[PDB]
């Protein structure tokens, strides 16, 4: 019992972790096989993060311009190309620690373990979601780019986010392992300024069922709603719509404590429209959506 | 920016995790040089538990009744002992990824990272602290016991807790690594009620000077207080007494912000008095006390 805000081991992570340093900057690479992925931004000054033409500012950079450090030895870089937001550093040295690994892209809801990186060095690990609007809410400081989110299947290490940039409100924008960003932000200091940051219902959801599986009961209501109704709702309070994929998505969780998924979904109506009335689900305050219901599933059966 | 529940990267833990299994019981177990640390309750049937003798039960086992197994090869068992109410299994191989590492016996108020393990395999990693009435609120399933609580400075783990009870309430209870139990619980199933859950005031405070560096500040207000009237306070809403030890250690903290102490502990006054009004805190409806000023000072730093 007890339920929890849970990464995923990451010492196949932290096996990973490089520092890459180019002229006056320093930032993380993640080091699988013989190839360094890092940000691109680790090229630019200050002055060039104002406006940026990263094809430009790269012909300027030769391989020996991109030091990559490894623990306390040097790697040896013999190619870099740019993808779309990454280099990709070609190095003469296979990361002996190379998990089995994949690079997914993850969807909004969707969430992660992140490995927070200062100087290609670990220093915590923390489990995050992507918003709604493509950001994430994480805990970043100057020199935590290229730090990495993921999530693990057993053996196999799906890396789905490269930190980036915090944007002018304090949240978070990245990259998938392909240099793609999530959402529609740009690596550019200018105004970037994120959409509505919707709760997401799926989660939410998820999380009463690993409330209801913990002994948190007392938000269990004698009603039922349809989604539609659900929907009308949600909209009201800014949270994502539910649909028939994510009812079938809690099906599971619905299966093992007999609730079925709308009559959980008119409990969380009343939750929203009644409020906590100084309560607590799980030892919070507030409904918590960065559980996916396969985390839930995971964590309450004791996945390794 | 940002403030995360963060907890050390796991990977040095990771490789001192092993399976111990005696006759039909399987739970986790800490291999450190050649020695396995495991809950002494692994000798136990679901019957012994009720009312064990276990230097009694412990007669009735020797060295290759304790199966250890790290990965897929088993270790061979040359010795066992019980000290307080762990098994000390000496094996013939040293862990070849033993960590530096200390055994050090944490405070009520310390925070700490989990490891949780099935089978001696890692599952997920997680922060928490030892209550003031030494239980932890973890998240910890049958297979369990044995997964460990740790710190890490730099290079160095300090193990500070071992998993071995889930009290009839949900909350856990275990020992540290020389298998003193914290608080008053022991390795029997009977009744073993929790005292008076308190909050960590120290904690709060830090957690409420993480959020002053993180932008959130509409709780500051225009007052002050002293050390005897925040706490005749905080006695009325359950919070730990506030110490001229906890000033100090929160000194750091008060000279990066400016804001005294005494103004926080005004502000924290008034929110226990006024409520959150709908609010939040770092993304959070309840005060958070799992954050010591170290962990304020480590996070908004960038420790590796
Ligand atoms: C060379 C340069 O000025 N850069 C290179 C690009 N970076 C982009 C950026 O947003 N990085 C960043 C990410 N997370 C937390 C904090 C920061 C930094 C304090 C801003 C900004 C700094
Ligand atoms: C042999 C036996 O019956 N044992 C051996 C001692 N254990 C003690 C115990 O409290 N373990 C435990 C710890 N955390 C979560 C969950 C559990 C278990 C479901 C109870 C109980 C089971």
């Amino acid at each position: 019992s007890g339920f929890r805000k849970m990464a995923f081991p990451s010492g196949k992570v932290e096996g990973c972790m490089v520092q890459v340093t180019c002229g006056t900057t320093t930032l993380n690479g993640l080091w699988l096989d013989d190839v360094v992925y890092c940000p691109r931004h680790v090229i630019c000054t200050s002055e060039d993060m104002l406006n940026p033409n990263y094809e430009d500012l790269l012909i300027r950079k030769s391989n020996h311009n991109f030091l990559v450090q490894a623990g306390n030895v040097q790697l040896r870089v013999i190619g870099h190309s740019m993808q779309n937001c990454v280099l990709k550093l070609k190095v003469d040295t296979a990361n002996p620690k190379t998990p089995k690994y994949k690079f997914v892209r993850i969807q909004p809801g969707q969430t992660f373990s992140v490995l927070a990186c200062y100087n290609g060095s670990p220093s915590g690990v923390y489990q995050c979601a992507m918003r709604p609007n493509f950001t994430i809410k994480g805990s970043f400081l100057n020199g935590s780019c290229g730090s990495v989110g993921f999530n693990i299947d057993y053996d196999c290490v799906s890396f789905c986010y490269m930190h980036h940039m915090e944007l002018p409100t304090g949240v978070h924008a990245g990259t998938d392992l392909e240099g793609n960003f999530y959402g529609p932000f740009v690596d550019r200091q200018t105004a970037q300024a994120a959409g509505t940051d919707t709760t997401i219902t799926v989660n939410v959801l998820a999380w009463l069922y690993a409330a209801v599986i913990n002994g948190d009961r007392w938000f269990l209501n004698r009603f039922t709603t349809t989604l539609n109704d659900f929907n009308l709702v949600a909209m009201k309070y800014n949270y994502e719509p539910l649909t028939q994929d994510h009812v079938d998505i809690l099906g599971p969780l619905s299966a093992q404590t007999g609730i079925a998924v709308l009559d959980m979904c008119a409990s969380l109506k009343e939750l929203l429209q009644n409020g906590m009335n100084g309560r607590t689900i799980l030892g919070s305050a507030l409904l918590e959506d960065e559980f996916t219901p396969f985390d839930v599933v995971r964590q309450c059966s004791g996945v390794t």
